[PDB]
DNA sequence: TAAATATAATATTTAATATTAATTTT
DNA sequence: TATTATAATATTAAATATTATATTTA
DNA sequence: AAAATTAATATTAAATATTTATTATTATATATTATAATAT
DNA sequence: ATATTATAATATATAATAATAAATATTTAATATTATAATA
């Protein structure tokens, strides 16, 4: 419901801040690495934001790029994941550290983070393994199925016998070769 | 609460937006239909946003005039229909073009929309001929002829008002069924 | 949360109303009687606004005056009347008459007041008798 | 979620206030000691607020001081106390005699606070007693 | 939870009974078609039955079928009818005949019990349109795989099969008798 | 969900009740005037009994007549009225005799049923005169 | 607050069933294994109930064994398990060897279970291995290659090859036996 | 002065589990 | 000229236990 | 030093039933491929 | 001796049906009130 503010840094102390917007400054909490990032009291900072609703109580979060907020959102809808366990999680190690951990499935630079266990790292991983994919049928195959039909066969049976056996670290030409003697 | 913000687009991120009002930007998503027509990043912009309060979150949803943001509350005012039911709904199609065809009463035009198949379709139709959208934004005979027209490719509805509009009584069911044909004409 | 409002008028759209102040419009629910009170659109006017919160989503209630926000919010803390009714009441009457007419206690003014008929006019008699004073 | 409020103050009604901060003038009520420190009616005045978010309400409650609001927050912050014990507590004493007399473990001068009787006065003492080591 | 009981009727109050089953009354209530069906005050009776859990309520709800609780509680998970609303519409009309008249999509027959609008007529028909169905031995498997050989569907077979010959027939007159039917 | 209980008497504290149904021994709470009525421990006895259901407890309050039963489920479909004001109203007299104080808008002798004051009283009177219609 | 009952099974249709427990009877649903080992309707048994209580709504999932209802009390303890994931994968398949695949790490047996995907199996390994602290051959896929490229429909074929299948002697033979089946 | 009695005001989550620090033994 | 059952609509919704402490009446 | 135990202690929050694009898979003519004799 | 083309098969683009998984939406019960049609 709010993406961002400018307003101008009315107080500063950790990890929470006061953003003087026209008179009204918020109590918004962010990270202790988008803390070193921010400058003294009374600057205009640019802090992309995301409230948590709940219940009995609000909490304004916000960053200083979109993707920090956006990751954020995926974090806390995930089942077991809480928001200032996030917090920990993003003031540990950075946007390309986390995902490049996530896509190397790894657990040991992550677990340095406090709060973090085993089935921290076990959740994380089985989310955001298949949450994400990308973060910002073959040549040879082709060549052989073009051969076949310049050979004679149709370009349904010249894809059946080159996906019949799967050819693999081997020349354009020896895959034929081999697939041509696999099913006879 | 939200109704109106005199503010610069500060951010253009499909489907979602974030609206500069004194340096206050808002998470706001509106149809792409609205989208064709929101000017450049920065530019100050007229967009009716709506509120939908939750105990987890809240959205805010904009609107370039008043009659389509009527048109969304009382959609959403419906028991079946969400958010993002309506966002596509103007997305895929103008407002005149829904009402005209529900006046019309085709399910074809609703249904090639994605996310909208033929259920939806007949509930907006039937929840919105339910009173909104006059303004712009048996015998043994009777039973023997209704099953005959099923027979003879007639869905019931229409071999049940036929029936209903002209009834026979103590007559044989040649020619009432005979004059109900001509009556459907 | 909120007390008073101070902007220009958006628009006149009765009986919702929107009130643009600092860019921001508000929807806020208006009496009859304060829409004889509005100006033109566009005139910066002082709306002295109180919200109520329900699970689903909220109204405002723009008020031109102090007394009859107060009277608005004694009468929907009874839990047997909502806010409508209460509109419904103000767009009837103002503040003086409805004074008197509790202190003289009749429900039969109440009962041409539309929307309204006569037990819950001895329920606002009943329960007013003894809330407030006489101004 | 307001951390600090500086708006000018639109009226002034015991024990609430309504402070038109660019238009928009909040419902919001402080305890008497900062009602010694307010400023007239159209004084710019600065607030260290927080909002109480309630399933049927919302409620602001301004501060002069930051860490009174903190010490609001901690007394909220305890099983069986709300927003209006903890504003009898503000109004009735100050915040540097309340440390000293829960280091003290006084009952005598909490009690005299009205409306609050020895049950109230023995929990916050006993339930505060395990705080305050940090300062 | 509750399906079905099975106990002795201790008074009559209509629509509200009260069955005391062991010792222990339960308050529930048949329409009045089931006051044409219950028996006197003292008499056990065998009711099919199914709960509702509100917010701040229990209702308990007994008919005289299984098969009326079950279309009961397709009415309940409709999202515009409340149990007044079903009582009322069964009240006026029994099960199979509002079976077919959903069938036939009909709001004249369904607007005459009251309290009842139009619109809710409609739109009840329109989502209570026909998505649901309409309502071995030795010889017995013998003639199923003979006519699923034949062409006919299995459950189509069965149900010609199983219902005019007896138990444990000739083969070849019981798949005669099975076959004797036409549509 | 249960409208009749006939079982035996385990326990006798009042006002209290054990109903030991086939070896299940339920709570059960009955007025003072039902305790009259009441057996001795271990007394087979039918009671007519009605269920409160909330978020967080279940009680059964077991009654000697159907129509004390149904006037408490009627005094408890008001708004303003609880289980225990309802159990001291029919504790403090008898039904018949709060019917004719309703007739005739006894508000004094309602007054002195424990527990009741004028203003809930006269709540009572109004909100009961019409409901019972003459049956 | 009911762990256990021992009444009377007065009805049985899958997956539910009705138990007359002392006049009262309770619509249980069941799994699939189990309405294999309950006897007929009328017939007397105990089951191990699990209570299941929503806001608006109660139900009850018997067992005829303690440890499938404590092991569905762990999986509906789970957020991401609802129970009608859990009933579904009791109901396709036996409990010894969804603990042996737990500590064996297995999916692709996991997944086979209707309405059971990938990625919810692997998160029933990934909190389980945590939970659990102490508590057919080539020449059978052979044949249904040869069968499939001979001219015989797929999933028939494969019909045929588990009818009787070669377990205990050779290729050619099983698929002559195989082959009498269909004639 | 000691409560009585409304009267009004004020207030109102829980299990259940995963981490971590201090301790304990080898 | 009132009078009453029926229906569509449009609201409104659901807390109560526990103290603190006024007058009041001895 | 080095793994196991336990008492605080902060944390987190519970979603099912349906529904529609999104993939499977089953005919049916119809613009193709084909041959044969045939003049030139 | 080359094409050619007058009759013969053919294979798939375009109709259809059948799971299926991501994505949502998630409140009616009681009661005044007011028309309203029919009525001493």
């Amino acid at each position: 419901m709010i993406g961002r503010l400018r307003g101008t840094l009315a107080e500063k102390q950790p990890p929470h801040l006061i953003l003087d917007v026209n008179g009204v400054g918020y109590e918004v909490e962010v990270p202790m690495t988008t803390l070193y990032r921010l400058p003294s009291v009374g600057e205009p900072v640019t802090l992309h934001t995301h409230l948590v609703v709940r219940e009995d109580a609000h909490l304004l979060y916000g960053f200083a790029e979109k993707r920090e907020r956006e990751l954020f959102r995926e974090l806390i809808r995930l089942n077991g994941v809480g928001p200032k366990l996030a917090l920990a999680l993003m003031s540990g190690l950075e946007v390309d550290e986390l995902v490049r951990c996530v896509q190397a499935q790894d657990t040991s630079t992550l677990v340095k983070i406090p709060g973090v266990g085993k089935k921290t790292a076990e959740r994380l991983l089985v989310e955001l393994k298949d949450r994400f994919k990308a973060w910002e049928v073959s040549s040879a195959e082709a060549d052989a199925v073009s051969a076949l039909i310049a050979l004679g066969f149709k370009p349904q049976e010249a894809s059946r016998a080159v996906a019949a056996v799967p050819g693999e670290d081997l020349s354009s030409e020896e895959m034929i070769r081999q697939a041509l003697k696999g099913m006879v």
